């Protein structure tokens, strides 16, 4: 059961209209959020919507992929979160999918914080899902 579906998002940009975070969490693996261009860090966050214990995420990149990133919690009161807690990390990302397993924590908010580009565009998920 993929816990992120239809879920509410939050993205730091967007390269368009339409690349919305929304995309990332639709299903759909021919819709997907991007970033904003450039070196800075790109992130994409799911509000779960309820506490739930999680320990896997998997990501379906477009070639714009992160070959460095992280996965984060939060447990955060609210529908704004601000304090992120680091699960996975990653400087060896190849893009794709990436199927990512950690020890299972107690969540309100996921997010995937991405810090190193494989290419020179930005960062784009056709999905980003999320699993007990």
């Amino acid at each position: 059961h993929n816990l992120a579906l239809n879920k509410a998002t939050a993205t730091s940009s967007i390269e368009t209209a339409g690349h919305e975070g929304d995309k990332a969490v639709d299903g759909n693996a021919a819709t997907r959020w991007a970033s904003a261009y450039g070196a800075s860090p790109q992130w994409i966050y799911i509000n779960l919507g309820s506490t739930q214990s999680i320990s896997r995420v998997k990501l379906n990149w477009e070639d714009a992929y992160a070959t460095a990133y992280s996965i984060q919690v939060s447990n955060d009161s609210g529908s704004t979160p601000t304090n992120w807690t680091t699960v996975y990390s990653t400087t060896t990302g190849d893009g794709a999918i990436d199927d990512i397993t950690f020890a299972a924590t107690n969540a309100k908010f996921v997010r995937v914080y991405a810090t190193t580009r494989a290419t020179a565009y930005g960062y784009s998920l056709w999905e980003f899902e999320v699993y007990g």
